[PDB]
């Protein structure tokens, strides 16, 4: 009845090149609360000057990029976030 | 091309009037590493005898359940669990 074109997420990343680390900054800049939707989407229009090419299930298309978080808060606002990267372990050599 | 019926969520939460503190149990007894939508749904189904009555974008259904958290993992694999 209704009908959606879904986006093909590597066709997006190939598109938009700096998409994942676009999101990773708009997400760590709102550390302290967490960030939604809508805010994402506007904030990425002023860092870029286009639309958040993602129209449908951002949820999931956002919970494709490692260390971003989710949760429903008590009220049932969906508030992202982007955990911090322990995985990788930083040798330092020093020398004299 | 790939046609589906969207699901009421109120509906769900009226044929399944338990499925939130089914979900949370399932959760708090995964709380120290998470759990994948996977074994949700076939931990579900171990509790309740049903089968998980969602099919699609059960992402989007467990994060209307107030406190539960979902992470993506380095790997790529999703994570949920409680705010604790």
């Amino acid at each position: 009845h209704m009908t959606i074109i879904e986006s093909n997420y590597i066709s997006v990343r190939e598109e938009y090149p700096d998409i994942d680390s676009e999101v990773r900054a708009i997400l760590l800049s709102h550390a302290q609360n967490g960030i939604t939707i809508s805010s994402i989407k506007s904030e990425y229009r002023k860092l870029t000057g286009n639309p958040f090419p993602l129209h449908d299930n951002v949820t999931d298309f956002l919970l494709t990029i490692p260390n971003v978080t989710a949760e429903c808060s008590e009220s049932g606002k969906r508030i992202f976030n982007l955990k911090a990267s322990l995985k990788n372990g930083h040798l330092l050599d020093m020398v004299l």
